[PDB]
């Protein structure tokens, strides 16, 4: 058993103009593939550590575990929601999105708001609290993914490290953090919500 | 299975420095506690590691790093205190003298840096094998010394509350001047050898 | 200046939940530090950002959240216990039972979170003015619930070892289930009005 | 008094071929003046707060004074740090450079590798400690500038946020970060060594 990259949902030039074919090609086969190759040796060594019961080389692992493994669980997710032809949130959703938010229109908002504003890289997401039963916006640094970290299942995110919009969009990242909404994969949300509530 | 190690003296044999309940409290207690999660998170770490659940694997590093910390760092913690600990091997005073100075001023560098902890944590002597030199260095909480930072523990002084509160109270500075009466340089100075290898 | 505010009841008041002595030295030692240090602290940065020293500004600034925060948060803290603490208003009840389903559901969430902190820090039952509900969240060390997550406190309960250890020694859970029947409940009805302006 | 964005001491076209006038455009009119304004709105409130001593507001305001602040500080240093015909460093900083490091070769092998294991956005330093009297190789976060959260004073910087090399060298940090060497402005670098020893 391994970790191996995902095929894209779509073609490299599918998100065009939103994405750059050639942003699309670099962070699929460059940065995740990067990624999972990284993220399949940390996982032997790990597994090497545990079951010698080597705590301390465990612990030492720990940081390229979160960042490669996190890198892997956040560029999965994104790739599956996006979409040129997204559609619209289920009936389910939306019920939700009214309740926690207001309406569609106040999410989008607050989430462009707070992922606009991550401090270096990062992620900006839309999140399902399973205990609470409420829709949350939150951000995680570089690559620190979302459920691992805070419990919150992940239904859409946007990704803001610079590679995700530079080479089209410079230092403008509102643009690009405003744009990626028309390529909202909402079908791909409203699964992952449904998922969520089980 | 990680076990709580039997400590190498009597529960009061480091008074008045430590007292017999702060020593009881902080072995049977603090430590088995941090023992018993750790073996418990292991399990589940190597589960979810064989399975490759990645999610779970991360989900688990907060507490792998706080029990199983705390397991190194106390481990270590009792093994660097004695009633007569002598005094440091010809080699490392040696060292000392080259990285501090004086054994007097690495004692006040240590003790300035564990002092300034803020909240729970502890000091370091440690040892970087990289420039083959002593350092001072504080964790926070449980984050153990060389899984964090490569350095290898020499003596550590834990300033959590739990480890002086019942006898110093708020006054945590006597107690990291006072831990001095019982560094155990006999320890210190074979760890510096085996760093050394 | 800031000041180290006198408590609304004597220092055995709260007893047998919080002893004599922890009170005592809560407030007239921890406390009345982390205002003393606040003083200079914040005396250095208002000259740094006078004359834009921006590396001394940012230098300082952990000592200010450090011990400006130990300020706002045991100035709350002394405010949110009392002897006899009444219940909550009609509309923080109503509240209650709305975002947690009920006064023992919030109870048992808030403890556990609380409980859960590694090393020192603090759990909190706070207001988001955004969301308009109740929020159970923690703080490390004596990062301040309001200027570092927008919540504003209600109900605060301090899990740093001095808070309990005298007493309750390792036993942090019996603490925090304790102190329940101390909670001021006239004093979080209040700051929750005061949230909703 | 207010904070001002520093003339460069070099043309935006004279680090080619090593960084693109378009990188340095962009990284000096965009990147670093948006962090020179911020920071003087962020001081402004800051000493608004403190005046009135309201402990609440000056603690809420440190997240941002410490990324544009540190954003300002960082850009400014690194700005001098380079230079097209750098020069070579002076006999009392390669006396302390071979002392603490072996020689040149290792220091430039160390301050790379650990600058390239930078996480996300960051900055990697050779530094001074005045107290140890040592040269050091660290890692900075984000906007994190060095001396403040450190300690050490700042000799020589390199910048691996992506917008610092994407442009040019795309993903592949590690080409960026070994070309830096050819541009290192070393008369700088010692100037702030005899400073740092003062
Ligand atoms: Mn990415
Ligand atoms: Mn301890
Ligand atoms: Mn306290
Ligand atoms: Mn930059």
């Amino acid at each position: 058993m391994k970790h191996s990259l995902p095929d894209l949902p779509y073609d490299y030039a599918d998100l065009e103009p939103v994405i750059s074919h050639e942003i699309m090609q670099l962070h699929h086969q460059k940065h995740h593939a990067t990624y999972v190759n990284n993220l399949n040796q940390i996982e032997e060594k790990l597994h090497e550590a545990v079951s010698k019961g080597n705590v301390k080389e465990a612990i030492a692992l720990q940081p390229a575990l979160k960042f490669n493994g996190g890198g892997h669980i956040n560029h999965s997710i994104f790739w599956t929601n996006l979409a040129k032809d997204g559609g619209e949130p289920s009936a389910e959703l939306l019920t939700a999105i009214k309740s926690d938010f207001g309406s569609l229109d106040n999410l989008q908002k607050q989430l462009s708001a707070s992922t606009v504003a991550v401090q270096g890289s990062g992620w900006g997401w839309l999140g399902y609290c399973p205990k609470g039963k409420i829709l949350k916006v939150a951000t995680c640094a570089n690559q620190d993914p979302l459920e691992a970290t805070t419990g919150l299942v992940p239904l859409f995110g946007i990704d803001v490290w610079e590679h995700a919009y530079y080479l089209q969009y410079k230092n403008v990242r509102p643009d690009y953090v405003n744009a990626i909404w028309k390529i909202a994969n909402w079908k791909n949300v409203s699964e992952r919500f449904a998922k969520a509530q089980q």
